[PDB]
């Protein structure tokens, strides 16, 4: 069949780590592509096309219980070794994250449909904001 | 309320640049990572949190009619301008990308479930299998 229509979920990728020194692709990005999942989708109407690639990567599973102090690895970021505290303020999510940082942590609330989510280090803070699909 | 079960789809992300920098995250990996959108899913029982995040880049829209030279820049790759031109060779899409790398091109085909994607820069072979989602 010439019929490729379709949205195709990446189950294999092989020597793209090759093909990418091939074009001379600098190392730092390599090193994150290398790691990607791609979905492809394609509309397709006799010989046009129209195609949406994107990239995805999981981030590893951050699972907790709310008053247990555990220990994390923020290989998602900067790949650190923290001893994580999550606790309550009223219905804020509060977390210091002790280890080698100053002043990191973060919180993570709900207001209306939306999640906020807070993060910081040193003098440095991230606002992240979310909406509930 | 104590509750932030969902899928949460991120919608801003302020600053993120600088927390990343505070964390010693390296220049060529920020401006990379600031690209990046994300979902969020929290599976709540009580205090006890799972969370799955998951990073997307949106990459790349690519229309083309077989058949028809175009211009175009690489820019999910090494962003360098190619002019391509995509025929059918049986149930292959064959496109050809001739610029100044040699031996650039890409061939696409379905057997049954799954669309085979080839990308070539001139010795280096990536082959790429995907799966009707």
């Amino acid at each position: 069949t010439r019929d490729q229509n379709g949205t195709w979920e990446m189950e294999s990728n092989e020597n793209f780590e090759g093909y990418m020194k091939a074009l001379d692709i600098d190392f730092a990005t390599r090193k994150i592509a290398v790691r990607l999942t791609q979905t492809k989708v394609i509309d397709q109407d006799g010989d046009n096309f129209k195609t949406k690639t994107t990239s995805t990567f999981r981030n590893y599973d951050v699972d907790f219980t709310v008053g247990v102090e555990f220990d994390a690895y923020t290989k998602s970021l900067d790949n650190r070794h923290v001893k994580a505290l999550v606790t309550w303020e009223g219905d804020v999510l509060v977390c210091v994250q002790k280890g080698e940082k100053e002043n990191r942590g973060w919180k993570q609330w709900i207001e209306g449909d939306k999640l906020y989510l807070e993060l910081t280090c040193g003098d440095q803070v991230c606002r992240q904001v979310f909406k509930k699909k």
